[PDB]
């Protein structure tokens, strides 16, 4: 009827299964084992094989390769590891099931029934939507009943990425500062009704002295939109939140310091700083944590024009001070600087923002870890160690007095976007947003190495990736208990 | 750290593979006499079967000099030492992957890795420390001409593996193939190699830390901690199988100098160096970042910075305390 | 023992097989066809499906999608079309095996013994020997043995373009201008002993007033050598030959008029003019074709030093011609300048030049056809057909007086090696070599464009392509019938 993926291990006396696998044996007679035998070498980790009609209900029983057994937290990669080799074997699997156009597939546990759902979901995620040429939509439920919880725990953390990777993919035509909005709202809404949203409008923007946030829209003719998300997880409401703040460029095309046509239409995820806090929140409801959280993304597009931002423009953020834009590219950095400001008023705990800010990000570490700066060893500590979990790595980024000082001499005015040398770029940025932060707690999440995947995630397929989701959810999951 | 600054600063056609050699060891000696130095030549590099360091060299008609420093510190002689490598190119053009005329004249100071961790040990015997250290540096020059590597070469490193040499700029990555190889014939305890490797370790911290890799977050702890001390920071940076991928599949060969993409720059690059390494306490340091100052650090006025010197020293002060 | 690689077409009433396959799947009593339902969909052309364990002595039998059986000349792809269907096919299949690790097989003639065998050969090359990690050296042979003539032309005519894959391939650090010569002459002489080979050194080229093609050579310290073919296929001797003229610059960095660091690595490659019509005639000296042809390429490297050419240098082909050489990247032009002119002291009847001249070419067409200027029509009409017939396509490009025109128009000398502008690139190029021929019969052949592969051409994997030897072949051999 339906496919099915199983996984196996390395040797011992004769590579084990995973109880599913060994399961799925004895119920053909051996003959999975035994065809295996057959077949070829073993199956390193990721690694697939497709073996036809063993079962009379499933015609495609793939096995995929889990590595070792006791696979585990890895000092150096600074990841649990285990699930990181089952999220690539039943992707790799569920690729094959996809590839047979066989529209539903039960899936193995393989030990770790959260792994093997981020997996097959992750795993067969596309953005099909625009072509009328796609794919088989391929069904994947778990292998079992004994572990569901999990497994749910995991088609969640990974769908919640997913309505990332859907926000950051699709064009900027289509996904506008109000239409990412309209998503999103629907999105968290239907994901609990203890929530509350406000796409505010440009008047209320104006009203909230958005000085910087507004001279970047005003290239487009497309409207800003600073978004509100709400969520009241606590008991007591009265706890002061947690508060994620997002970059939502939907399209940067540098404006009048303006960008190269090499690859610029990857920019359409300029908005991924919005985008991923948002299906964090979204998914933070799902889970339904006992937390109050707040999402802040200011929404516009970098556009030039016959009143586009100019370079040498002193422009007023918020909380009174002026900013030299002499690179009309470097714009998250506005975007964010009135965003961060309103985020204080909201008295949270942990003030996360998020962005796809510098390439300098990407020159840096790029697509390893999603560097983070952070005026906190413990928030440090606390993202870092949910990375562990989920994979997607984050690695620490300085937020030394040494760059602040670059950005802080200015011609015109208080702080300048950008800092006075080539060097050092993601931290200089950094230390533009301090400068509109004097929270203990905050955190600078630059995700522009993250943007994209094409192979070195090996379970996302090639386009936006949709980094960090899952470890903005699995901190926040973990804060909440 | 003056040393390093001026071993750095001054021209490539002064400051040679030779005259710092020269320099180095008149230092070493006059900083303890429970030292040994070795200027060993093309024939010795040769004979090393060093074919990753010599296929750089061969660009210019200036002589590659393999160095070799020693330090006796320890009571008892055969206390298997802390080695020090450091890459030397005097001047990098880039070679056939020619640099821009922009600024080029900075890479007087290419040398950087040989010249910190050659200070530090002339430190650490004028402290004289309870440590045998052993300083390495290969110490040659990137130049085009009619016998310069060429784009797409395959040379093969002392340790059997083969490298595409598909940009004759990432030349730090071959010099210091070998230096590492034969870093481990000493059976060192901690192999800490530096160097001024890459522009993106620039682009990444720049001048406020020296980027550092490391497959020891015991190692780790050590470096940074010393930085507390003295100032002279450094940042952990990724040593991933990520951005091993990237180096490792490659057309021709084994190895690849740049690796797949455009992004992550130091990583692949450190990436690179682990492939020449098996040891469990390795650190690669890029120094790319603090090869100048301005104004960045106070104290030090504009010029090659000779950073991070005193982080290193302080290191091994505090390894051997 | 080992793997066997079957192929079946597309719909008639049950999708029929090659009766290779026809007769497998009797032989294990139809359970071929059998699991053929039970796997999936059916395979269209170059799709895979594997199936483990339906014989005892194979193990793996993957099955190819053949596309149609009546499958031919496309009037718009300028090819046979079956054949082209066969060689991704099989090729396919080959790199299956391959990755089972299975280091012999067996092959469906698929109806065009040649193409199949063009296909597991072509499809299965690497150049492995530089990596001490290389895939199984697997081994293909025919499955049957009523078509042995044509299988074994097809592993010829493959080989002959796998030589020049790894001749092209190999880092010119290695494969050096006398290198590629000394496997040259063993290569032709393996072929047959009715072959001479001259490595003529510095001294003869010196004496023989190849002005142009020495001042290429003087940048590198590596020594020119310009090679002499000989292939005496006539019954009688006298009968005037073919000429084959060829590119050698092993290393091309551009010179004193230096290329960029981007992908300079492939210019290893820019002895591929010299390689392919090497192995053209390694190639017709195996089929000991009735023609005496002569292979003529100057090898020799492009560098910038102390005595490299420089911008602005007149210097004298053979002919008498003087040339201004204002890009000293523009080199293949003079190597080819003086080569030429020694082709006519042969009394040629054909003189086939080719050569990795322009990436301007690599503009234009771009791997679909290796473009071919060439002032005869017959000459154009016969290497056009063979293409049809082997696939590796050829596209006529003008030979105008136009293009002459601005090389011609030289401040100091007789030509100019760069014209007047920009634009038309392959064109006064190849305008620029014609002042260098007064034959009947010439043809320029620019390879720039299929001097890799990728993906485009599906037989052949990622790397050097080798084209267009076989063309070049099958001209040859059509020419001696
Ligand atoms: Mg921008
Ligand atoms: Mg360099
Ligand atoms: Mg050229
Ligand atoms: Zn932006
Ligand atoms: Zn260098
Ligand atoms: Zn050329």
């Amino acid at each position: 009827t339906k496919g099915l993926v199983l996984g196996i291990y390395s040797k011992e006396d004769e590579p084990q299964f995973t109880s599913a696998g060994e399961n799925f044996n004895k119920l053909v007679s051996g003959k999975l084992r035994e065809i295996l035998n057959i077949s070829g070498p073993p199956l390193k980790a990721g690694k697939t094989r497709t073996f036809y009609g063993l079962h009379e209900d499933f015609p495609s029983v793939v096995v995929v390769g889990l590595g070792k057994k006791t696979a585990g937290i890895d000092e150096q990669e600074n990841w649990h590891e285990g699930k990181e080799n089952i999220r690539a074997a039943v992707a790799a699997g569920c690729r094959q099931i996809q590839d047979l156009e066989i529209p539903s597939v039960e899936v193995d546990p393989c030990g770790d029934a959260q792994a093997a759902a981020e997996g097959a979901v992750l795993g067969l995620y596309e953005y099909d939507d625009l072509k009328q040429k796609r794919k088989v939509v391929v069904s994947a439920k778990l292998h079992g009943s004994e572990d569901q919880e999990a497994w749910q725990r995991g088609v969640l953390f990974a769908s919640g990425q997913n309505l990332a990777r859907r926000l950051m993919e699709t064009p900027a035509n289509e996904m506008t500062p109000t239409k990412f909005a309209e998503i999103v709202e629907e999105n968290l809404k239907s994901a609990s009704i203890k929530t509350d949203v406000f796409i505010r409008p440009k008047s209320w923007i104006e009203e909230q002295e958005m000085g910087s946030f507004l001279s970047v829209a005003k290239g487009s003719e497309e409207p800003p939109v600073f978004l509100e998300i709400h969520y009241k997880g606590s008991p007591n409401a009265s706890e002061p939140p947690l508060v994620f703040v997002g970059k939502g460029i939907t399209f940067d095309s540098g404006g009048i310091s303006i960008k190269a046509a090499a690859n610029m239409d990857l920019m359409r995820a300029d908005m991924g700083g919005a985008a991923t806090i948002c299906s964090a929140i979204v998914s933070a409801a799902k889970l339904d944590l006992p937390i109050n959280i707040v999402g802040l993304a200011p929404l516009c597009e970098n556009m030039p024009s016959g009143k586009a931002n100019k370079p040498g423009d002193v422009v007023r953020a918020r909380n009174g001070k002026t900013i030299q834009v002499d690179n009309t590219d470097a714009e998250g950095r506005l975007i964010l600087a009135d965003a961060l400001c309103y985020a204080h008023t909201f008295n949270p705990k942990v003030i996360i923002n998020a962005a796809t800010l510098t390439g300098a990000m990407d020159i840096a570490l790029g697509s390893g870890a999603t560097g983070v700066f952070t005026n906190s060893s413990w928030l440090w500590n606390k993202l870092f160690e949910a990375s562990i979990e989920t994979g997607d790595r984050v690695w620490r980024m300085p937020l030394f007095e040494h760059y602040t000082r670059q950005v802080i001499d200015c011609q015109l005015a208080d702080v300048n976007n950008i800092g006075k040398y080539r060097s050092a770029g993601a931290c200089t940025a950094a230390a533009f947003l301090k400068e509109f932060v004097t929270h203990p707690k905050w955190a600078h999440l630059d995700i522009a190495g993250v943007m994209t995947n094409k192979d070195e995630v090996p379970y996302l397929r090639k386009g936006m990736a949709g980094r960090p989701t899952r470890t903005l959810i699995e901190f926040l999951f973990r804060f909440s208990q």
